[PDB]
């Protein structure tokens, strides 16, 4: 069984990258992070930041989690982040996505002993 931690670094870190490689990055990277493997996962963001400045977002301005529990974080700094947006003619299994960078704070959900990122759950 993968960890809630490493499945959270599978989805959402990408630090290799400063910036949406390119206009194929999403199509590229939803595919081998296998988020569409059983259908096309929708919507997924990708932070272009070192897992240590990620990891300590856990200590950062505690807010809101969209579900109403108290358990998220926001990034006092703006991070390199790319959104990936499944189109209308994506069709499962040729998953189709659009690559958009920004540099925005993030908001994560953290929980365990460490306490780690294990949701994404916004960028502002
Ligand atoms: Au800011």
């Amino acid at each position: 069984k993968e960890t809630a931690a490493a499945k959270f670094e599978r989805q959402h870190m990408d630090s290799s990258t400063s910036a949406a490689s390119s206009s194929n990055y999403c199509n590229q990277m939803m595919k081998s992070r296998n988020l569409t493997k059983d259908r096309c996962k929708p919507v997924n963001t990708f932070v272009h930041e070192s897992l240590a400045d990620v990891q300590a977002v856990c200590s950062q301005k505690n807010v809101a989690c969209k579900n109403g529990q108290t358990n998220c974080y926001q990034s006092y700094s703006t991070m390199s982040i790319t959104d990936c947006r499944e189109t209308g003619s994506s069709k499962y299994p040729n998953c189709a996505y659009k690559t958009t960078q920004a540099n925005k704070h993030i908001i994560v959900a953290c929980e365990g002993n460490p306490y780690v990122p294990v949701h994404f759950d916004a960028s502002v």
